[PDB]
């Protein structure tokens, strides 16, 4: 597909028992400090409760990009994991605003409703990354959770499974995001 | 001048000097992808052995461009960034297409032929974007060639003399470039 072009769909996963998503809010904020903007259209899929807020063109100038990270709210708590794939894709790969896509799962948790279906539609936009967040996991053996969270990226997990146990460690795996990301040549 | 409507007019210096010649047609994909497709229109002027290629009014859609732009041969040495003006100034913002001007030199070392003349009809397309490329001189310290690519835009050289002394740099400055002409209005 196309080489650098990429579309960083964050899943915002905004969990309402997150102890404090301010560490997460400012992870994102780094993102865009090493992905280089502009050509990326990060669109911010503010899901849990919510249904997404900042589409793939709006985003004109990313010191406004910025201001929408900083005011983005958080409340939620059903994990509709293939109910987010539908909410994703479908609306992203559209002809406003087209371009290689770069799916990324920033859920919480495990998922209530099965993926199934969705692995197979998966192929149709590609780079499904799974952010292993442990947040509210943090205060139990996960255990179970881990091995839901696995199977969720399509070729090569391991590459795409970041992994996000505290909200304070995001910050750190902002980074090697955007540079794996942007080497990502495959198809 | 009006907005959304641009012509962003790219000289696509295809110097052999230019080591890899792709990541300046990988630039146009990063511009593309930021600028309003259909409205916009990046010409792919390759002079500098070859007598240009894609003009204004052929491509229309973002499924049009970009593998043009991949397309691309290339081809070039002697140092006649200067004429670039008759190719672009006279045979680009024709009769045949016009709309509001964007004159945008991606030149790669000096020109012999003195601008002079072709500075001042500048007026006549405006917004003549100066990217300093020196990749025959990233090896040495060019500094005259730096003094020869500073005096090239329009009033305000700064806010459009982007540098690019090594091929990684035009990646990351198209990012700027992108949001900035999204808002250009002077005149």
């Amino acid at each position: 597909k196309e080489m650098s072009d990429r579309v960083l769909i964050f899943a915002v996963d905004a969990s309402g028992s997150a102890a404090v998503l301010s560490e997460a809010k400012g992870a994102v904020e780094l993102l865009l400090g090493r992905a280089y903007a502009a050509r990326d259209h990060v669109s911010l899929i503010t899901f849990r409760g919510t249904a997404a807020q900042v589409l793939l063109q709006p985003s004109r100038s990313l010191t406004q990009t910025k201001r929408q990270l900083q005011g983005l709210p958080g409340g939620g708590g059903t994990p509709l994991a293939s109910g987010m794939e539908m909410a994703m894709v479908t609306a992203k790969q559209a002809r406003s605003r087209g371009m290689t896509p770069t799916i990324a799962l920033l859920t919480d948790g495990r998922g209530n409703i099965a993926l199934d279906g969705t692995a197979n539609r998966e192929l149709a936009g590609e780079q499904a990354t799974k952010v292993a967040r442990a947040i509210r996991a943090s205060g139990m053996p996960a255990v179970i959770i881990d091995t839901a969270m696995r199977p969720n990226p399509a070729l090569v997990d391991l590459a795409r499974t970041m992994d996000a146990h505290y909200i304070a460690l995001p910050r750190a795996t902002a980074h090697k995001m955007a540079d794996v990301l942007g080497a990502a040549l495959e198809a």
